[PDB]
């Protein structure tokens, strides 16, 4: 029964997007835009830069291919993602023992029918509790998570120091300390975006679409228009 | 009886919007304003600039279109969104269990009618139970929470320094850290408004609009007259 | 019964209004004020206004309309509203489950009159406990908590220095750090002050006024006399 | 029996006055002292000042008009007034659940007497049992707790810097932060007292005398003889 | 029974006074003392000043009006006091049900005397039960405690200086911060001196003799001999 | 029926590849890179360097030998290798118990056939018992944890001063703290990659090439394209 | 039961060997490597040394045996050892308590057969019952951990200052702060391994060769190529 | 029977010896070694000192008297020693209940064979529970805990500044705070060695040597070879 | 049974004594050694300077009466001593209340010989039920606890400073601090010895002796040779 609550609640591919902060841009005339997308995540998502590409046109905005010559740049990388079984939150009645038990119980539908106690009344009903619980441990409510870094490049006038401090452990002791200073007219921003997709038995290339859509959606609104 | 007490209690949309902080301005004689609205959610918000744009209008001020020549700026996001089910929070007794009950129940409602003990019976319970479980499970007390970021610009005439500092975080390892200072006759605040949207098998379509609406008069009620 | 209970202890719209801190102000022969009063609240206070410059005026205060020649300053902001059921606290008992007990039980109100145990009981009882578990839910213990946000300005003689401070937050990287620096003659202080409207089933239009006049008496007491 | 219990208990109005700290003065032969009471609660207590002037003169201490000619300063503000119920500490056994069995119970208090069994005993004991809950709802133990600021102003000969620092909350962002410096010949100390008048079923029109008799009281016995 | 038990533990009034910390005077010859005694609380404790008086006497110091030519100050103030009853600590079997129980099953008492089984024996048993839960109710385990603060003024050779430093609140915002330096030959130290006043169902007119007696000794006995 | 359950679920080898952070690293016109992974786990992963190298390669990258002249360098290190039985979670129901059980109950299917209640039936239920423990004992849900650093070298035009600071503890009371100065022409960022392959008494040779070809696909996707 | 399941769970030698951290060595072509290994702890690794040195060899480097001519130094701690079982977590059920109760059910099988009702049943069901305690005891999940440290030296061109400071304990009061400087050639780095081998009944003298073979693999590839 | 698992159980001594840190010494051609061992612990540890002198000359070191001419300095001390009881830890089973148990379960035996019910049974059961609860109590699970703390000192080239820092605490006021400086050509170090020696009903004489044994090969171990 | 068990397994003195930390003496030629022993606790050890003594002149070093013409100064403060009871830490069981209850028991014994049902019966039950309780609780399961303080003192040719410090508290308010610089060719550490003696119902008479022995080996010891 609580698969078949499970199938009945979550029989629609629901998709969650949330953005961390709010990344703020100045007015500007500028249409400029240079995409850098990566994916290093396990899952697939071979279309995001087109996605993102056609909603930054849809704009107003021009994707040009040099960063050079880019007024703003859109660096975004596909960092995580996780696939999870929401029913396992509850940790019981979740491996099979309620739909073993609904169909050794089906066990009186043969006793009360046809032959009864005859040995074989036994044997159907472990068979029905066998079915039962092979039938509600193949239903699972996934859910896939995925974690996106996006790093917004806005060129400005004002002289900018980018000074990279990076401290690269070396095996419990230490710690070598990296330091560097650069000047460049361009501010750097970042954000995180969080994707969810939620359905019973889902696989990911149904759910892939959608995802891409909606990511794409948000990384070029983060522009606004 | 747990999904008829919750169709009951919350058979209205309800809507919430509460601001987090209060932005203080000084009196001024200045009417010009600049709106400047973007949406990063999953969600559509569409009619929200006009709405403010009007909500503005009605209380004197003047919206212009370019920020040089605007005294006032109102930049806002529409940050995040997300839909919850409020009965998810007791865990138990919501996917479907006591309506499988009372369908289960309802069998006696055969026993005591027509045929009895005939096998159907027992078919007619299940039938009954599975009903009122997939019932039960169909009735969701659902939520729409909404994160909205605000930014308001006031022209001013003292010198305003402002020191860029960004922290872009560099694979567990460091950061790059970029700095950058410049000076303009400009002051800016922030704040964060949380909007709340509830029923019964609520759809977001049906939401939208008062959404829009209770945003739009905070969001230039911050203004004043 | 619990419903009872609520409805008989309830029955009257209680209200509190609680300031946060003390303002202290040194006597002065000034009284001259300017009021400036805001409202980014989901709830409407129309009158507020009107009742503070009542009650200011109630004390010898002159109001004036232009803050150039006022000696005091009442800024406010009615920040925050929420509505909420007491009820709810506890959890269970509140969704209708003893109002349906009820109901049931009266059940045995006609086995022992007139027809029964004639399937017409069961049906009866049933629609019985419906009703008392729907009068149940529709009991409601609202109470409605509003935040409002006062600044009292007075004018000195000696140089006051104010250093506007903002860090505006720039997606979890970083932050834009605003700084500047005015001089005036104007002390300002600022206070919260916490209302609170409790009733069964009450309806925010006929907990407004005394609101107002609770807030407005209180506001206008910081001035003393 | 709970509530008769209560009203056993508290049957008599009980005040408690507790002052934080000790304001320590040195000893002097003046006796100028200069009152400025406000009230910022919803409550009324509009005879403070007066008890506080006459318990002054009671001390030997006479009592002016102009704070410029006034050695001691008396500063006072009743800040904060709430009301709450103790039983509801207990939270069950307080909505009126007990009443409502005691009530119930008496229905054999008609089947042992006259007619008994003729359906009318089941009606009687339901509406002694809602009669029963109905009085153990309306017995209330209130409590009134009240907080009042007090601030002693001393004149003395060494010069005091008076540095206001104020730090204005500006929009979850940042705030606005105001110092300026003042020299004078005056110190300034504070303290709180916090009263409680416990009763049951207590009107405040009641306890207010004897209230502001011991906050009278309290505040002047600061000042010794 | 518990009351009883209450009764018959707590019969006599026990006091115990506990001065928080120790003051270290160095020996010397002076003997002049000057008091200084104030009471800010509710409780009345007029004869605390001669008793203090009297007991400094009997240690051979002579007691002088003036300030300015006394040795020793001793500066008391009888800070706060509060009544509780400590049956309160159990929560539970204190407001009256045991002895309503008793009284209840003081009716066993009329079934098998005189008349039984008549109705009259309900009577008298509820009766019995109600002014057993009275009697119980009536009887309180009352303590009573006072805190004072002692402040002794010792005369020395070394300039001390005097740094007044006091943060007077400011609504939330902020705060006044008032500094002033004063020099002068005397040193100050404080303590604290708490009071505690036992018995069942006191009355602190009968508890006030004694307990000024002991605060007096306590404080005189910090002089010493 | 748990190890039923176990492994009907968990039937399919599940293979899970997930970076701790993202790199960003400036678009370049570069190729050239340099490959250096070592292995100081248990578990034999021997072809993940020539994988690396293809996935590098098929970017449009070239692999080079010698370190001076490439532009890019890839240092990976698989670090940790564990191995787990999930069903070890719930501690109980997991040594065996429930299949004995199983086992033990089995007995009963020799009651009602052939020979019974003559001593043999208790021998084999006690057999059957045994084998149901062995075979509920022998069913294990095995996930392998693979923890893997990479460090990723960029050549660049900025002066990089690697500054290595080490702690080497020296019993319990002290250390020896080495420190050394380096300046060069390349920046050298970290990161962490978490693998974990799940299955039913799975064999970490089955899991090794798929494993091998999501840690490439990620450490080569770090570069991009 | 338990102890069969144990016995059949962990029927192989189970040896894991999982290094704490990298450590990060620059590519180079030099060969000469200095082995050091001590072991202070309670079991016998004599073999560890050869093995590490094959290994070392494996793998193109080359092994001398004065520490001046050698560009890499490898010296090794075998520091902890512990031996534990694993069924002492769960502390009950461990004794024997289960064993004995199996034993102690066996006398069912002897009052079934043969002679029964005899006392001899007692008899031999005590020593059954005495026997499976016994049994059931000694049946140990042991598992030996091993904890080593590793200290890697790389001869490099910067000079590198090594500051000895050690801070002896001097019996609770105080302690001895030593401080010397020396200036060398050489980096240094540290980790620590971890071992663990576990199985039943399991002696140290049959797990001493594969977790030397693993320890001795793992150091030597830290070295890599 | 618990006193029987522990007997079985722990039936052999076993001895556990274990390092804290480890101690890194660079290496030498020197082979002086001064020894210093001293004992503060009650129980008696004679041969630990020839037996370090033993271990140490098998590894080619050569043991000198005059401290002024050795290399290394190896100096011990043992601390702390303790005896505990693992049978504590559950605390309840332990003290005799299980054995006064069985004891009194005995007279079973008697009732059912000879006389019985003759008085002598009840007897004898005593006199059986009491021998049973006395050996279940006299078996003890005896663990002996002895913490020795190592100073190594090693000479060399650099000079060595010792700064002595002692504070000597004075009676819950203050301390005496004691600071020297002193140069050597010595460096210290220190660690810290746990051994534990369990059996049943252990008595130190027979875990003597084998501690000594462990403790010698460890600390002389540190030296290397 | 419980008191049984308790004087059964603490049948025999046990004495623990363990030293704080190590204090380490450097080696040297010089054996005067002066001894100073204190005793600020209730117990009496009048013999532990001569056992201090003559453990001392044991090892070769001569005790000298002159402090001045001392190389080392042992000493001893004999701080706190404790004696509690260890079946207190169950806290029930302890009082009595199980011999109680086996003595109760014991009028079965009673019952079944001589006069039975006569009264008396109860009477001697009464009786012995109360001799088991005093029985049972005059048994006690003592421990000792002593605290000791030594501190050590060498002379050394480093010229030592010892900076007093002493914060003497003053009455809450503040404290008195003294501080001063003496210079001295003299190192002082310090150490504390915490001693057990336990036994049932033991005396401390009977564990002075072994006490002082052990306490006076210690210290001795940490002399060394």
């Amino acid at each position: 029964c609580g698969a078949m609550s499970t199938a009945i609640k979550k029989r629609n591919l629901e998709v969650k997007t949330q953005m961390s902060e709010t990344i703020w841009l100045e007015p500007a005339s500028e249409r400029t835009v240079f995409l850098q997308i990566k994916n290093t995540s396990d899952k697939d998502m071979s279309g995001l830069q087109g996605k993102i590409a056609d909603a930054v046109k849809a704009k107003g905005y021009q994707v040009v291919t040099s960063p050079d010559k880019a007024y703003y740049w859109i660096q975004a990388n596909v960092l995580k993602a996780d696939k999870m079984d929401l029913r396992e939150s509850q940790g019981w009645l979740n491996r099979g023992y309620e739909g073993a038990a609904v169909g050794a119980a089906l066990g009186a539908g043969i006793t009360g029918y046809n032959s009864n106690s005859a040995g074989a009344t036994l044997g159907v009903g472990l068979a029905a509790g066998l079915v039962g619980m092979a039938a509600d441990a193949m239903v699972e409510d996934v859910n896939y998570t995925m974690i996106t870094d996006v790093q917004i490049a806005e060129r400005t006038k004002a002289t900018v120091t980018t000074d990279n401090v990076a401290a690269l452990r070396q095996g419990t002791s230490g710690a070598k300390i990296q330091t560097s200073t650069e000047t460049g007219n361009q501010h750097k921003y970042q954000t995180r975006v969080v994707s969810n997709a939620n359905k019973v038995n889902l696989k990911f290339e149904e759910a892939k679409p959608v995802l891409e859509d909606q990511l794409a959606k948000s990384i070029a609104n983060i522009l606004g228009s």
